[PDB]
């Protein structure tokens, strides 16, 4: 059980949490870049992990994560757990099996979460206070589905996206260090939207060239063409989705 506490959290305690998560998720290396396990050769008993997100010794939740794609597929508060509508069928066989499991009304995608939250990622603040607020809300068991979706958007980005992208983990680090919430910039959003694109480019590459060019967006809304392993933005990839072996 990997843990992160918001009580007196620091840039360092958050970084160590993300590092521990990255170490558990890594299935291997491709072109020196960590990659998640190949789902087709992964044993189901090794597929799902739990992360504990706590505000104090008395207030904590857990999130269940699919190691094949780093997706949050479920969360738990006490004796009750809740699974995303499109959770893999096997997720509930391994996660929170000693709870009453419930199906959430929305899919775990940004598309549906943003629809249910009535807010885009760009509009939802991130940082220690947003995470603290979300932990309390899930532990309280409130049935507001709009806030459930917003809370997952926060957790997903501060946990899963941070694990995937050094840019995002560092941005959240800065937020905790400075105690200043932030909204995801166009660079952060573009990375989230192109994780599988970048992973595929790296792994299908030939002579350091991506079969297909990936188009990212930088901080100032300008397109940045990415078609090779040497491209500076490629360094921000901490964990890749498995697409194919070389
Ligand atoms: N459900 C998730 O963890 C998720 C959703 C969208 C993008 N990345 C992760």
């Amino acid at each position: 059980p990997i843990k992160f506490s918001t009580e007196g959290a620091t840039s360092q305690s958050y970084k160590q949490f993300i590092e521990a998560l990255r170490e558990r998720l890594r299935g291997g290396l491709i072109h020196d870049i960590p990659v998640l396990p190949d789902p087709t050769t992964l044993q189901e008993r090794n597929r799902y992990i739990t992360v504990e997100l706590s505000n104090s010794d008395t207030e904590s939740i857990e999130v269940g994560i699919d190691v094949t794609n780093a997706y949050v597929v479920a969360y738990r508060a006490g004796t009750q757990s809740h699974f995303l509508r499109d959770a893999p069928s096997s997720a509930s066989d391994y996660l929170f099996t000693g709870t009453d499991q419930h199906s959430l009304p929305f899919y775990g995608t940004y598309g549906d979460l943003e629809r249910w939250a009535h807010q885009s990622r760009q509009q939802i603040p991130l940082g220690l206070q947003a995470l603290t607020h979300g932990i309390s809300f899930f532990r309280s068991g409130g049935n507001d589905n709009e806030e459930k979706a917003r809370t997952l958007i926060v957790i997903i980005q501060m946990v899963a996206e941070a694990a995937r992208f050094r840019y995002i983990s560092n941005r959240v680090r800065v937020s905790i260090q400075t105690g200043t919430a932030f909204q995801p910039d166009a660079a952060m959003i573009s990375l989230e939207n192109n994780w599988d694109n970048l992973s595929r480019g790296v792994q299908e590459s030939v002579q350091d060239t991506f079969p297909n060019q990936v188009t990212l967006t930088n901080i100032r809304n300008e397109p940045v063409i990415v078609d090779s392993l040497s491209h500076p933005t490629v360094a921000v990839l901490a964990l890749m989705l498995f697409v194919c072996n070389p």
